[PDB]
């Protein structure tokens, strides 16, 4: 049965629940963002109407084949009336088609959902400057101020420098680029872009990418594995076993591997700044974990919440301890301390 934080009270609807089956009252299905955690349940038989993205619409539509009919993709930035309600789309600024959405309830109540998000000072800009809401229901993911990554653009910096330098003294080498989702696009297409390549991926990844709206994507991407020096691989094949053999299917054509693994935040954030990075080395292979974050820092979550100054905060993630929900509501309640609402 579905949880009460994937419930919007005073209406018919529900957010990235799919997996409850049947949702007693509800009149439509809200997704925030095409992630299996929160699409799980969606399929082609799936017959109540869908809100979400175009983005998303066209993932739901192409990858899950989901018919026509149920899709519901809203505009950006844009009012809508859903169901006699008033909403809106806000850009998420985690991966591709994610939103964060808006509900003006029948009562005077506004309720911001976040989804998925990796908050920003220009959201303080978007729709949301006008004003009041009472209800936040908040990505929690790295709510604990041990969880410190760099800038985006920082990331980039290093991956891009050091694919460029790689490949300059060895004009020979490969470059492979992991992945299991959507989301993270800029770590391959930033390096490919230095390198002067398209980047070579599966048939389902190129589909995938298609739908994503992405400008000039046909100048990018291709299937054609052997005319690219950047390659894209499952997540799950970056490790020396599985470069190893794929080297080996590239037919003589490159005698070393550089390899990238974006990541979350691990471990080694604690101690290690990205410019001191160094990689896992076997032969002539390297493997690079890179902390490309699509999730808020404890400091970016912390700056959006207090301007935002919601009267009451409902995570959506970390809710399954007592010892992670005991830590969340001190820190909500010292930043409404500090900053007085
Ligand atoms: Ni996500």
């Amino acid at each position: 049965t579905c949880p009460f934080y994937k419930k919007i009270p005073g209406t018919g609807f529900t957010v990235d629940a799919f997996q409850y089956g049947v949702v007693e009252g509800c009149t439509a299905y809200f997704l925030t963002h095409f992630h299996s955690d929160h699409y799980a349940g969606l399929s082609k038989h799936f017959t109540f109407p869908v809100y979400c993205s175009e983005i998303t619409g066209n993932l739901l539509k192409n990858k899950l084949h989901v018919q026509e009919q149920y899709i519901h993709p809203l505009p950006l930035d844009t009012e809508c009336i859903v169901n006699g309600v008033k909403v809106v789309l806000l850009d998420a600024n985690h991966c591709p088609g994610a939103v964060m959405i808006l509900f003006y309830l029948p009562n005077g109540t506004v309720i911001l959902h976040t989804g998925d998000f990796r908050a920003d000072p220009s959201m303080e800009r978007s729709l949301l400057a006008d004003q009041k809401v009472h209800m936040l229901y908040l990505d929690t993911t790295y709510c604990s101020p041990e969880y410190t990554f760099p800038s985006q653009q920082e990331v980039i910096r290093f991956a891009i420098n050091t694919a460029f330098e790689a490949v300059t003294l060895n004009p020979h080498a490969l470059v492979v680029c992991g992945t299991y989702s959507i989301g993270k696009e800029k770590v391959f297409l930033a390096i490919a872009d230095v390198l002067g390549s398209k980047v070579g991926m599966s048939q389902e990844k190129y589909k995938t990418l298609q739908c994503l709206n992405i400008p000039e994507i046909n100048s990018l991407i291709t299937t054609d594995m052997c005319s690219s020096l950047v390659h894209l691989l499952p997540m799950m094949q970056i490790n020396f076993k599985g470069l190893q053999s794929h080297l080996k299917k590239c037919g003589g054509k490159y005698n070393q591997i550089l390899a990238f693994r974006p990541t979350g935040w691990t471990h080694s954030n604690k101690f290690t700044r990205i410019a001191d990075v160094i990689p896992q080395t076997k032969g002539n292979i390297s493997i690079y974990g890179i902390p490309y974050s699509e999730h808020s820092s404890y400091l970016e979550m912390k700056r959006f919440v207090q301007w935002l100054k919601p009267q009451k905060i409902i995570p959506t993630v970390n809710v399954g301890t007592w010892k992670s929900r005991s830590t969340m509501e001190k820190y909500f309640r010292e930043w409404k301390l500090e900053a007085g609402y």
